[PDB]
């Protein structure tokens, strides 16, 4: 289950579908978030296993891009459906490799990588190139055609939701991949690799790991292959409060989206508007449930939050909550770290924040990725734009309203990617993770053809 | 000049890029219904001057498909270029012949047929045909190809949209085009095509003129052509698709429809622009005196504003101008024909002994002068419940009939009580209301907080007993269409089984 | 459990609304094996009330099932692929007993086509998107893809799993609940599919009843209760079921049988290397699923100067052709699908061999001994003739081609063209400008080049003249199942100004 | 400065610019093609792509995606904003960009006929010969696989097993068969805004 660890010992790189180790060799240790103890050895890549690794792949990529849409999209296919009836293993590796929460594991994060496999083998049976009649004679034809080789450097943020989000169109569009996971989570891809990897040509799927300054710098800076997170508003209307019925209540639940996941998300909802003439009692409401998260061991059943990711995520929050204690951020809950005792006291918990001010103030113009909110106020629509719009960021948006033309007002004028509407943190496939993620990884063939024996 | 008359006496059939007359040599009368006098004659045809254009189309489809598709798109260019330097005498055309306000047509009606010709030279050029690689053996290459040629019979209350509205998806896609006018408005279509004749090939554009039992049946029940399209009452497209049903020929459609238009009581929230907005909108039902297939004549007014939607709407609807259409203020105009009167004065008189309340309105229109022997009526209200024939029944009259509901649920099972499913409108301020309504409609289309738009762009259809097919966008243009696949082999070795 | 043995089992009732009800009399023909004509079970003969019953089936999970979300409905078709996939041979031993075809074509070509059509269509409802139109900064269309409700579909007997996968993928994927209706030939595959993958699918969501066309047939097509009617068949019934859903106004898709040239140019036989092989191969392919295809190649059109060589080789390939049980994994060419078709392509040897055609092999039934004498077993035959004679100007379904010649490209077209049909066209040729002219000038839905007989999934399919409606097999068949929901939304408070 | 007053007027204009609908724009390129026209293989594409990139244009749509029945994802096609580029490829870059919905910042007597029609602020390889580098089989070579190790492209062969193949095998974007743009162009000047809509009340 879950409590028993899953990961299994000295995790060597995974090359050419055989676990080849180091060439020099060196083993970093595997410090679990949720408690500081070490659970594994991961092998120390530093300039040769990513020769090897680009030798695999160099080696598997004529005869995979030569493969079917089809074959290639069944063998995706297959890939989801052992993924699906193992979820339980991937989700307890990777609460215990990163310290989210077990319930936040099988709920948000399986699923998406599972449907992702499966959505990405369905766009490219889909996909088509185009025919232009230039004329009576002349026909130009436009093919897909995989880039290649492409190495993919995942984050410590969803270590397997990303890897499969950054795999799946690489291989749907027949590329052959060199995986370097970041070394604050590592592994859990080793687990995911040894349950799928030979449904793969050796040298499809190739997983070098080590050291971001060790491993990654030789790949990302390699001129073999072609190809290699800000504050996010959530504003509230004066609309969503007219009743207490059920969108307030979604209201608030969706108000306390900075402590799902640790708020380490790219698109962490770390900045909440909300109307003077509903504050008071939303954030009554807010307060009371931001409080009745359950903080605690990430591996149970129902934690809310677990450890962070490391120390260095620990000392960053914990900066960033003291800078903003000083300069005035009226705490309404939290703000500190949280000892949890029990075997709990290595690990790197910070309790969810409810901080409070303006966005002169640094909390709302630098990102913690930590579970702390930076709550404001806001008179009119327009002041709301005026603010929402307050950043150098935009990665996400989130407007909460009752109103058909605020709604649509905000979306178009935020100058955020991807504005949630009445709901947040909704991350489902084929919502730009859309299916032209396809033609990242293809590139295009244009061939024009003249029928006519004469000029 | 438009109180200047702009018909010639005699309009002969348009077959092959000249003036042919009829075989039969019989004519018939051209109505203004504006004034109820003559205003030239119009070549009869039979099944004689069918077979003609039939001929001509034939002997040119294969020169025009040919054509470049960026050959196709430059003459529709340039035909919208002569149509919007001409937009007055053409508006004046439709006028005359339609009897519809001048400010419809110099507003809506020819904006709209240029901006048409535009489009489809539009989506022209960007069209592509697919190649979808089957693997590295294999490969399907699917191309557009003309469908051949295209025999089409508009309707009478929009002549030169519903003309432009399926000649430019069908000259786009390089198809040569039978058209066959409307016997009640078989000016506008002539005068049209006098002035850019020239611009298409001989035999692209043919034209003949005739009733629906003489020169309709044979055009759609013809062998020479690939597709009928057709646009009108319900009951001719049942005999439109018998008789194309023996060539099997696809026989796209567009049978009116009784369209609801809803009110949720978030209107009345401020009295502000959008309550005038959502007041304006009701009175739309007077627009093209209610002779459009999307009529808003079934209105559904939430049960807490009845009251206050009714004292102000009644207001906008007694301030509806009519007169003479043609000079620059009329609002509400003429009916086509004398059966059109008809027809609407037997529905006014079922609905008033049914036991439908007149809010307003409810008879004749006579306008004095020279304008006694037009066709006028009224713009009417009345008030009843859904199981009356005045809201499960077509009118094409300036006829609009209200009744309430209680919540959203009601809404949704009244609007879709009725048989037809082309179009409906919902007045909301409230996203989810907004949105549930929209998508529980059983309607093809939906107009939320606004009405009678028809942008080149929105694909305009209905999914009931109200045809098959989709107008103003670019899935028509494969409807006048059809695909070659091709399925290219390249490896030069038996599979190993014959 | 095997291939020699029966793979039904008698009283295959209606399964409809994922159950397994009687008809409303205790009506029940006899479903009868082509391979040794005698009995394989008891099929339900269904009057109207059981397309009653499906239709109310139908309406209930249309209500539902429509608004499962399309990430849903390609979950249960993957696992629907997927439980046909670990079945194949069950499914493909049904499918020989019941229609007399080679095990060799259904475990090569029609099963695993079939589960690739479910895989397809589960792939083109995930990446399949509606359409947002920006009229002006206030004003929006928004074009949703729904579900036509309920459809009905009368599939053939020609491919009778094949042709139920290929209808039934996409009117699943797109939300619609189905009432399927086998041709009575072949009832009982459909049936041993359905009790193999009903537990997948909601009850409603797959009805099929089973019947005569005319008992049946009619009464499902004409219905009000169905958005729409798919057909493939004869063009008789298909003038028909034209006129029943045209006295309803509700869209018609048919696919009526073409009599599809298959032209041979003078160049396949340069070097008679691995090229002249494929396209000997290509001209016996006229005997596959015993020339019961739609778009068989039952009219060879050769270059006149490379007839020598080509017929002899091609005779020769021909009568190499091995015939025998087709049970057998050996056995190339099976049994007609019914004694009347039997005797439709008799009587049309009879009339070819009475119009001055001559007979190149072939030409009469077949004795194939032991049980076999039972079964329906024509000849592989091929005529020689011109374009003129019945035989080429009429369709057979049957292992019959017919052979004529022509001497340049102008000749082919004329030929190729010279027909009531265009549902399919064929081309062997080197020269890079013949295929392509070849190709486009051949009024033909469907045209292979330097192949033949290649139905891959995402390649359209359909008839060109009079042959059918609509196209098969291709992501397009999805919008064939959905209607388009236009919702014009103004986010202006302005009034327009007119009125 | 000259350059900074540049961007101050197309910010100024992009305000007001983005607004315009669709049809609009692409009237207003029609407008600049006839106009251009009048005052006429350089100028002939030059004018078939405003044209073209009109009715690309018209032709654009942007996705619904639908994700559950109580939730979809809205894909708009916003401008970018502001960008920045003989007259052909004047024309190739202006007219996407224009199209898109934004203020270029950049001939001259060109610019001084289509700057008055918009609003102000707005404007301111191989060749391989199969026997029936020039890869003659100047220089030479012996078979297919010859002349593919040795390789956009140019293929004369008639085969129709060579031209596709050697289309195919060639390591490069754009191969010519017996012979020797694209609305892709004008999802290059525009953005997507994703707007993922929930409308369900509960939760
Ligand atoms: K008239
Ligand atoms: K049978």
């Amino acid at each position: 289950g879950v409590n028993a660890l899953p990961f299994e010992e000295r995790y060597d790189n995974f090359i050419g579908g055989e676990w080849v180790a180091p060439v020099s060799g060196r083993y970093f240790t595997n410090t679990t978030p949720i408690t500081g103890a070490e659970i594994g050895q991961i092998a120390r890549s530093e300039a040769g296993d990513i020769e090897l690794a680009l030798d695999a792949a160099h080696a598997a990529k004529e005869k995979w891009g030569a493969t079917s849409p089809a074959e290639r999209a069944n063998i995706m296919l297959k890939i989801a459906d052992r993924m699906e009836r193992n979820l339980e293993l991937l989700a307890t590796a990777e609460t215990w490799d990163n310290g989210k929460p077990i319930r936040e594991t099988m709920a948000a994060d399986l699923p998406l990588a599972i449907d992702h496999f499966r959505y990405f083998a369905g766009v490219l049976r889909a996909q088509e190139g185009s025919i232009s009649q230039i004329d009576d004679d002349t026909v130009a034809y436009h093919f897909h055609e995989p880039l290649g080789v492409v190495g993919q450097i995942i984050p410590w943020n969803f270590p397997l939701l990303m890897a499969c989000w950054k795999l799946a169109p690489a291989i749907a569009a027949g590329n052959c991949v060199v995986l370097k996971p970041a070394e604050q989570t590592p592994a859990g891809i080793m687990v995911w690799a040894n349950l799928i990897g030979d449904l793969l040509p050796p040298g499809v799927l190739n997983i070098v790991n080590g050291f971001g300054l060790e491993a990654g710098k030789p790949l990302a800076s390699s001129n073999r292959i072609a190809k290699i997170g800000g504050k996010s508003p959530n504003i509230f209307f004066a609309d969503v409060a007219r009743e207490d019925d059920d969108f307030f209540d979604k209201a608030l639940e969706g108000f306390t989206m900075f402590a799902l996941n640790q708020g380490e998300v790219c698109t962490c909802p770390s900045r909440v508007l909300i109307q003077e003439s509903i504050y008071d009692k939303f954030m009554e409401r807010a307060v009371q449930r931001v409080q009745a998260i359950k903080q605690g061991d990430p591996r149970e059943s129902d934690t809310m939050i677990g450890a962070q990711a490391s120390s260095e995520q620990k000392e960053k929050i914990l900066s960033y909550l003291d800078i903003g204690k000083k300069e005035g951020a009226e705490v309404l809950t939290g703000g500190k770290a949280a000892d949890l005792g029990g075997e709990l006291s290595g690990g790197y918990y910070i309790e969810p924040t409810i901080f409070r001010g303006n966005n002169k103030m640094r909390i709302f113009q630098e990102e913690i990725f930590g579970p702390v909110v930076s709550v404001t106020t806001f008179k009119d629509q327009a002041e709301a734009l005026e603010i929402a719009n307050d950043t150098l960021y935009g990665l996400g948006a989130g407007v909460w309203s009752r109103d058909a033309n605020t709604c649509y007002r905000m979306g178009r004028g935020i100058k955020a990617g991807r504005v949630w509407t009445n709901c947040y943190h909704a991350y489902p496939a084929h919502a730009a993770t859309h299916k032209m993620m396809l033609d990242h990884y293809q590139q295009t063939k244009n061939m024009l053809v003249s029928y006519s024996p004469k000029k």
